[PDB]
């Protein structure tokens, strides 16, 4: 499965062998980055070059007349790799590398080019910025998948955002950035350095010069594309006239003055329809006043959304140019306890002409995001032929060949975001969703359930456990495994709980049932400890997994079978589904050093120093470290733990 799929492919159902002896025509005059790839890969004539080179004159009418276009031919007599331009030749080679299987090439002719001009990744999330090593890995991944754009803009980099956007990077970070630009250039990626000055920018000469001064420093490190972001700010930095004037100044005094600057992009304050005032002048001001070479970014009809024909028509009409899409998936920075490892879908596949670019905002988990990134690369290059599920499967097998089926199992049940303030959800566990939904309907109402449905759930829990143990021990992609490990532990526990809960449904005798029930309570407690010890970030601490379909099913099944046990044996077993050490009909929650009522008396499991209490029917009272176990009366106690 060539990824991205070429615009045009004719296959001959013959194969040849990579020539053991070959003649290379055009090596000294073709893109040096393309020649190095070809030489790594390896008489029969092999012709490599860009349109205009002597080496490729015979094929000049086969070469697509598109930026980043190429002609690739393999037959009995010869191999041709001909770009419309240097980047096209590199890309011919990336397709060539995928065709070569076990010293053998199929007989093929390809004519190819991208449908969207700018394709790639914006590292533009809140959270821990990617590591240097992660970024190096990403850049190489982008070259293989024909992504030409990497926008550097981590919200939490103090040299990118306020107030230290004014300061040059220190030497060590500066040397790192320089290395990234070198590696980007080698993989035919535009490194686009972004700045986020809007929260404390003064519209004066001092701050304008400081911004230009910073861009000059980045230029000296080798940066040749630049962005200015005005997202998620308030105050005087939201002024569109001043924003347009600053960007026009950067364009006129810097972008159009240097010998070799490429992209100049801006992200607006009104960056989606819901955040834009239909009766305000903001977007029209930018559209009218911004120099026509400046790109304007857009996230769709909401902060988190997929791109539709109508939504993009709306923005394009106002900004008077095709929108440069900032797509907010798989970014998880607002559901930080979830991994979003499902397929890329929901974006209109017929609107390439209406966009100047398409970039993905990924997770803080660099390797994990490669599933979506590979898929966005495929989509943006050939939207017409974009295949959601095949691409997801191809991504997984690329990322983890040694355990592709195991990663598919884990990813397929780690796709949804759960409820959230952005209203954005994805499908999860759809394969088993109907079996789950039947089983539980039947079971809850005392009608007999189908054996096949019970077996399906059983098979699922078994395969999850296998997948988890195998993924833990995988050494093919260590950085991926480090990223997901906490979720994998939680995924195994979920599967073990499901297995035990189903043995309870098969309920042999009272004694066996009680063993199973006690095993389940222990598993709940183990899940709570992971949720409190792993991924303890300030915003959505912990680890959630298989949340849309599997966890609800296991929970409701458990509560149901305990209710029936209590009726049959006149018993009083606790049917609660999440473990909670503190006692309070709403469920308590524990988040860091807070104990919380999910929106009279609370008894903690020990005496703690009390920090404060926040109630809300903004009530507040510090407890000055006063010992506290009981608390009688949002509703949030904070304690020293801490
Ligand atoms: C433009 C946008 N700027 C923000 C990004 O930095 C976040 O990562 C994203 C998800 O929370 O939300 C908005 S979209
Ligand atoms: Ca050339």
């Amino acid at each position: 499965s060539l990824q991205p799929p070429p615009q045009q492919l004719i296959v001959q159902n013959k194969t040849i062998d990579l020539p053991a002896v070959y003649q290379l025509n055009g090596g000294e005059e073709a893109n040096p980055h393309a020649v190095k790839v070809l030489k790594e890969l390896l008489g029969m004539l092999i012709s490599i070059g860009e349109k205009g080179d002597k080496s490729v004159r015979k094929y000049s009418r086969q070469i697509p007349d598109h930026k980043e276009g190429y002609y690739l031919s393999v037959n009995e007599k010869e191999i041709v790799l001909a770009g419309n331009d240097e980047r096209g030749t590199y890309y011919a080679l990336q397709t060539f590398a995928q065709l070569l299987k076990d010293g053998k090439l199929p007989e093929v002719e390809i004519k190819d080019y991208p449908s969207v001009r700018y394709r790639g990744v914006v590292e533009g999330f809140y959270g821990t910025p990617w590591s240097h090593q992660a970024r190096l890995s990403q850049l190489k991944f982008y070259g293989k998948n024909k992504m030409n754009t990497y926008i550097y803009g981590p919200k939490d980099d103090p040299y990118h955002s306020a107030p230290n956007w004014r300061l040059p990077y220190p030497d060590k970070e500066a040397a790192q950035l320089q290395e990234l630009v070198a590696v980007a250039n080698e993989n035919e990626v535009d490194f686009v350095w972004a700045i986020h000055p809007g929260q404390d920018i003064k519209w004066n000469k001092e701050d304008r010069d400081l911004l230009l001064a910073k861009f000059e420093k980045m230029y000296q490190l080798g940066v040749r594309s630049f962005a200015v972001f005005f997202d998620d700010i308030s105050g005087e930095g939201t002024n569109p006239q001043k924003q347009a004037e600053l960007l026009n100044y950067i364009d006129e005094k810097f972008a159009q003055v240097k010998p070799d600057i490429n992209q100049l992009v801006m992200c607006p304050t009104e960056y989606n329809k819901s955040w834009s005032n239909p009766n305000g002048n903001y977007l029209t001001t930018l559209g009218d006043k911004l120099n026509p070479s400046i790109q304007i970014m857009w996230t769709g009809d909401r902060v988190i959304s997929d791109i539709t024909r109508d939504g993009i028509s709306w923005i394009n009409e106002r900004i008077k140019r095709p929108a440069y899409i900032w797509w907010n998936f798989p970014v998880s920075d607002y559901v930080r306890d979830h991994l979003l490892l499902g397929p890329v879908y929901g974006n209109d596949t017929t609107i390439a002409k209406e966009m100047s670019g398409f970039v993905t905002n990924p997770m803080e988990h660099a390797e994990s995001s490669k599933i979506a990134i590979y898929s966005v690369a495929s989509y943006a290059w050939n939207p017409a032929k974009y295949d959601t599920w095949q691409t997801w499967k191809d991504a997984i097998r690329t990322i983890l060949p040694s355990a592709a089926e195991e990663l598919e199992c884990f990813a397929m049940h780690n796709s949804d975001l759960g409820p959230n303030g952005h209203g954005y959800r994805r499908e999860e566990s759809m394969d088993i969703q109907p079996a789950a939904e039947r089983f539980l309907k039947a079971f809850k109402e005392g009608k007999n359930y189908d054996k096949a449905d019970f077996e399906t759930l059983q098979y699922t829990f078994e395969r999850m456990k296998e997948s988890a143990d195998i993924l833990l021990m995988n050494t093919e992609n260590k950085p991926l495994i480090v990223e997901i490990t906490p979720w994998v532990h939680q995924f195994k526990l979920t599967a073990e709980m499901g297995e035990e809960v189903l043995k309870m449904v098969e309920g042999r005798n009272e004694s066996y049932f009680l063993r199973k029930y006690n095993h389940v309570k222990a598993l709940q407690q183990q899940m709570f400890y992971i949720d409190q010890t792993s991924n303890q970030n300030p915003y959505q601490p912990g680890v959630k997994t298989a949340t849309r379909v599997i966890k609800p099913l296991i929970d409701r099944t458990f509560a149901t079978v305990v209710k029936f046990f209590n009726q049959k044996f006149n018993a009083h077993l606790d049917a609660t589904t999440d473990y909670m050490p503190h006692k309070m009909n709403l469920p308590l929650q524990v988040k860091a050093n807070r104990v919380l009522i999910s929106p009279v008396e609370i008894e903690l499991d020990a005496i703690y120093p009390g920090e404060n209490i926040q109630i809300n029917f903004r009530l507040s009272a510090g407890l000055q470290k006063a010992p506290v176990k009981f608390v009688r009366f949002q509703f949030v106690l904070t304690i020293e733990k801490k």
